[PDB]
């Protein structure tokens, strides 16, 4: 059964609700972004209209084999009419093709569904600025003050300098970057760019990246591993065993691995500055965990919500425990009282 925070009242619409079969009364299914917890249940047998961004559409077609006739891509920042209801898709500053959805209900209510997002002050000069929002469906992934992490820019700076330094000292070192979905591409692209290399990867990953409308992508990635000194591997293989094994495969082209595991937050963020991050090392293998987030920090989420001043907030993450729910409602009330809405 579809939970309440996936239904848009006063419409035939659901958001990210493909794992409950045919939802009763649903005339259109919205998909905010191509991450598995959100698309769970789509496949080539799906026969209802799916509304999403162009990039999400490319992935639905090519990776999941959803038939073209059911894929409805919409442009961003544009007022569109879907089954008699005005909607707008906004950039969510999450992974490629991730959107927030604005719904203008026939009765005058305005709903913002953030999908997954990393709130940013630039959102304060989208089409959001123009009108009032009554309900916010909020990505509350890191809705607690302990969740701090740096900007994406500072993390990338750290990784670029780390990689460049290592390979300049040892021209026979290999850089590996872990991945398990789309998003966080800037980590491996930025490192490859500073080293003058393409990024080597499996055919399945290369296929995925070709769906993302990244400019000049054919100049950045390749399936020829041996020509490349930045390799992508599944996140699961980013460990001493997996990387030892991978080093065997390159045929003594390389005598050192420097690997990056982008995580979201880890508790090493309560104590350590990004500048101060050190790897775990075993022999000629080093693994850095770097806190590259595509979700809002606590501070970024609070600022967005205080700016938006919604009338009601419905969290879409961490909703399964009474303790989490209660914690989140407390922070919403503080935020409201502090800003005076
Ligand atoms: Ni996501």
């Amino acid at each position: 059964t579809c939970p309440f925070y996936k239904k848009i009242p006063g419409t035939g619409f659901t958001v990210d609700a493909f794992q409950y079969g045919v939802v009763e009364g649903c005339t259109a299914y919205f998909l905010t972004h191509f991450h598995s917890d959100h698309y769970a249940g789509l496949s080539k047998h799906f026969t209802f209209p799916v509304y999403c961004s162009e990039i999400t559409g490319n992935l639905l077609k090519n990776k999941l084999h959803v038939q073209e006739q059911y894929i409805h891509p919409l442009p961003l920042d544009t007022e569109c009419i879907v089954n008699g209801v005005k909607v707008v898709l906004l950039d969510a500053n999450h992974c490629p093709g991730a959107v927030m959805i604005l719904f203008y209900l026939p009765n005058g209510t305005v709903i913002l569904h953030t999908g997954d997002f990393r709130a940013d002050p630039s959102m304060e000069r989208s089409l959001l600025a123009d009108q009032k929002v009554h309900m916010l469906y909020l990505d509350t992934t890191y809705c607690s003050p302990e969740y701090t992490f740096p900007s994406q820019q500072e993390v990338i700076r750290f990784a670029i300098n780390t990689a460049f330094e290592a390979v300049t000292l040892n021209p026979h070192a290999l850089v590996v970057c872990g991945t398990y979905s789309i998003g966080k591409e800037k980590v491996f692209l930025a490192i490859a760019d500073v080293l003058g290399s393409k990024v080597g990867m499996s055919q399945e990953k290369y296929k995925t990246l070709q769906c993302l409308n990244i400019p000049e992508i054919n100049s950045l990635i390749t399936t020829d591993m041996c020509s490349s000194l930045v390799h992508l591997l599944p996140m699961m293989q980013i460990n001493f065993k997996g990387l030892q094994s991978h080093l065997k495969k390159c045929g003594g082209k390389y005598n050192q691995i420097l690997a990056f595991r982008p995580t979201g937050w880890t508790h090493s963020n309560k104590f350590t500055r990004i500048a101060d991050v050190i790897p775990q090392t075993k022999g000629n293998i080093s693994i850095y965990g770097i806190p590259y987030s595509e979700h809002s920090s606590y501070l970024e989420m609070k600022r967005f919500v205080q700016w938006l001043k919604p009338q009601k907030i419905i969290p879409t993450v961490n909703v399964g425990t009474w303790k989490s729910r209660s914690t989140m409602e407390k922070y919403f009330r503080e935020w409201k009282l502090e800003a005076g809405y």
